[PDB]
This record gives C-alpha cells, sequence and structure tokens, in this order.
C-alpha cells in the first residue's frame, strides 16, 4: 500500500507499492538478503538501473545490465527475453518491479508471468508505481502542490496565440504523441530562441544524459519519459495525446490517433513535476481529457504473444496481471509456437528489432530469420513510402526493389530512423 512491511515478502503475496529508489528499495533488499530470498529487481530502463546501482551500493547485487549474489537486477525487457530463450532463469522467490505501470509488451508479459507465479504459491512480488494498472486518477498526490491548468496546447508550429508557452523562464518537459510531432514543435521552439532536447524510446538511453550535461529550456519527449525519468523542471506541458497501435482485421498494424492518454499516463506525465517539497507551484498545463485507450491497444495482444511462449509448468500458460487482463481479446495459448518457430520469433524481435506482432506473423508463417523475401512481396497498398515516393532497397542479391512487406506494421516506418532500420533489415544487413 503506502509503506513496505517484511510480511510482503511471504510467498503468495502481491503488493502494489504506491507510490522508492530512496532507502526504500535498499530496505527491501536488506530484508530479502536477511531472509535468503532469491530476488529479482526489474528496472524499466538502463537509466533507472544505473540509479538503482547508486542506491544499492554496498549491497550484494548482481547487475545484469563476489561472483556470488542472490539478488539480481535487470531491465523488464531483459527478464522477459531471458524467459523466452533457452536460458535458465531462477524461479525467484521475490520479484520487485519498479515503474510497474510500464506498458511495453515485455513489461506487461513480465507482470503476467510474475503474478501467475505468485498465484501458484511459488513467489512474492512487489509492483512499485504511482499509477497502478487500472487507475482513474490523473491528479494523484505530490510532494509539493501543483498548479493544474486545462489549456489549448499547440501540436503544430505556431506564431501567435500561445505566448504563455514561450514567456516562461524556467524548464519545461513537453509530452508529445510522436517523434515526428515532437520534431515540429522542437523546430518551432528552437526558432523562437529556446534550447531543446528531444527524447524518444530509441534515443532515451543515450540522450537523457544531455538533460544533466547541457543547458536546456525545453525537453520534448514521447511517453518514454513516463517511466521514472527525473528532470529538474518546473513545468510540464502535456498534449494529453498519444498514438495507439491497433491491429486491423488481424492483418495489419496502424498507428491510430493521436488520441487521449490514459489516466495513468497523464498522472505520470504530470508527476515529472511537483517533486520538490521546498518548491511549490510547479505548473501542469494539459490540452485534453483522458480515456481508456489501452483497451484494444496492440501492446496487450503482443504481451500475450510473448507470454504464450514462456514455459511455466506443464500445460500452463500464464495469464496477464488481472487488472490488465481485459485490455486484449485473445484465447490463452493461441500464440504458442513450436521450438524452432519460437527461436525465429525471438530472433526477429531481438536481432531483427521488429515489433512483436510483426515478428510473430513472420515466424508463424514458417519463414526463417534470414529469409527476407516477405519484405518485398506484399500487396501494392503495403508499399512503404520515403519522401512521398516508394522506398527502395538493394536486396542481398543486389537487386533494387520497392519495400512492400507482406505484413504491414506502421511502427516499422513511423519516423526516419524506424524506416532506416527496416530498410537495413529488408536488405539483409542484420
Amino acid at each position: 500500500v503506502e509503506c513496505f512491511e517484511p510480511s510482503m515478502l511471504k510467498k503468495k503475496q502481491l503488493t502494489v507499492l504506491d507510490l522508492k529508489t530512496r532507502r526504500v528499495l535498499p530496505e527491501i533488499v536488506r530484508e530479502a538478503i536477511k531472509k535468503r530470498l532469491r530476488t529479482v529487481i526489474l528496472a524499466p530502463t538502463r537509466v533507472v538501473a544505473a540509479e538503482m546501482e547508486e542506491a544499492l551500493r554496498g549491497l550484494p547485487v548482481r547487475y545484469m545490465t563476489s561472483g556470488t549474489e542472490i539478488v539480481d537486477l535487470m531491465c523488464h525487457a531483459t527478464f522477459t527475453s531471458r524467459l523466452l530463450q533457452p536460458i535458465r532463469v531462477p524461479n525467484y522467490n521475490l520479484n520487485i518491479m519498479d515503474e510497474a505501470h510500464f506498458t511495453d509488451p515485455s513489461s506487461i508479459a513480465a507482470r503476467g508471468y510474475i503474478s501467475t507465479r505468485v498465484e501458484m504459491g511459488e513467489a512474492a512480488a512487489i509492483f512499485m508505481t504511482a499509477t497502478p494498472p487500472g487507475t482513474r486518477d490523473a491528479f494523484p498526490d505530490s510532494n509539493s502542490p501543483i498548479m493544474d491548468t486545462e489549456v489549448e496546447v499547440p501540436e503544430r508550429a505556431w506564431s501567435s496565440g500561445f505566448d504563455w508557452v514561450t514567456d516562461h523562464s524556467g524548464k519545461t518537459v513537453w509530452f508529445v504523441p510522436s517523434v515526428r510531432n515532437g520534431n515540429e514543435i522542437a523546430a518551432c521552439l528552437t526558432k523562437a530562441g529556446k534550447r531543446v532536447i528531444q527524447l524518444s524510446r530509441k534515443t532515451f538511453e543515450t540522450e537523457f544524459q544531455k538533460t544533466k550535461n547541457q543547458e536546456w529550456d525545453f525537453v520534448i519527449t514521447t511517453d518514454i519519459s513516463e517511466m521514472g525519468a527525473n528532470f529538474k523542471a518546473d513545468r510540464v506541458i502535456d498534449s494529453r495525446r498519444c498514438l495507439k497501435p491497433v491491429i486491423l482485421d488481424g492483418e495489419r498494424v496502424i498507428l491510430a490517433g493521436p488520441m487521449p492518454v490514459t489516466h495513468a499516463s497523464a498522472a505520470q506525465r504530470r508527476g515529472r513535476i511537483g517533486r520538490n517539497p521546498n518548491k511549490p507551484g510547479d505548473e501542469y498545463m494539459y490540452g485534453g481529457g483522458c480515456a481508456e485507450t489501452d483497451e484494444g491497444h496492440a501492446h496487450w495482444l503482443e504481451a500475450r504473444m510473448l507470454l504464450d511462449n514462456i514455459y511455466l509448468q506443464d500445460g500452463l500458460i500464464a495469464s496477464l496481471y488481472r487488472p490488465e487482463a481485459d485490455k486484449v481479446a485473445a484465447i490463452e495459448g493461441e500464440f504458442k509456437l513450436r521450438t524452432e518457430q519460437r527461436k525465429t520469433f525471438v530472433e526477429l524481435m531481438k536481432r531483427g528489432d521488429l515489433p512483436v506482432w510483426l515478428a510473430y506473423q513472420v515466424a508463424s508463417a514458417g519463414i526463417t530469420y534470414t529469409d527476407r523475401r516477405w519484405c518485398f512481396d506484399g500487396t501494392t497498398n503495403n508499399t512503404i513510402m520515403e519522401d512521398s515516393v516508394p522506398a527502395e532497397v538493394w536486396t542481398k542479391y543486389g537487386e533494387k526493389r520497392v519495400l512492400k512487406p507482406r505484413w504491414m506494421d506502421a511502427r516499422v516506418c513511423s519516423d526516419h530512423a524506424a524506416l532506416k532500420s527496416f530498410k537495413e533489415f529488408a536488405a539483409g544487413k542484420r
């Protein structure tokens, strides 16, 4: 609940610790070592993993990010990846997930595996988050009072009518629905004389350090900053919008929206500020309402794809964490692959860096990892565009062909670097 007690470490217990790194995590870790409980600590990002190392200095933690530790620490994604691969992973007696609201498929699957293990009676778990899966509170308490204001927020370059944006003399974190959208606002700001840092999923791990090392006026970020990113800011501007990956007719993935964020997302975005007890009056400006946009969101179907392929016990398939389990319509076990296709599936996701859903379509079709023929033999309306002309690649055979994947997932080309990565894939370069 609000305070940790040693009883939470008992098998069969699952606790949502709302709302840390603190001396709280070290407290938990000390209690776990004293009880000789084999423990995992799951961090959302490497940035958070490094922060954790700092707080846990002196404690026997194996950082998978003496030689003899009984506490392991790794990223959410790493845990789930190790589960899916042939790799032996301990049946941890205690599972600690930090920023346990993370809606990445790997994170959802991890919650599912972990929560099933506690239901079986095999482990305990602690899910640490200010915004539990399921929450409807966009305005949770904070360390210091926040001034909340509903206002029209620009989503395109502007010149007049938004003076409050540029008249501010402090530091602002501005949440946008997409990289491309952030690029436009960033350009507008920079033209206006501001110093801007941009953050997204693919750049976060390396670019977040700029917020410490460089002067800045605005951070333009996608939803990746909802996962414990700490800024020394006094204002958040929140579009209150996101893109929603959606599977259409079981045959394609589109990026729907922009559309309203969940209450959890809004709460996390706002929670970037109001954090300093000695600094009341941080500002949260928000530009729309919330909605349950995690319903029918592809990430929870992708989570099922992952979990269907993780062994737990003969004949058993882990269920999603119950508060999240209605976000997807699927039959448990429907995505279970046989050993060789599973291996292909994993390789497409890791080395291939393909979205889960796409990796599944390819693997389930009996295509081997290196066989890229599918990247070119799709229908005309699957052609991927580059600067409003069909995108082209040289195949590993040396033939120039139009990128036209058999299965279309919009995430493969939603911004320049995504397209650059998929073109390299289609070319057989990884």
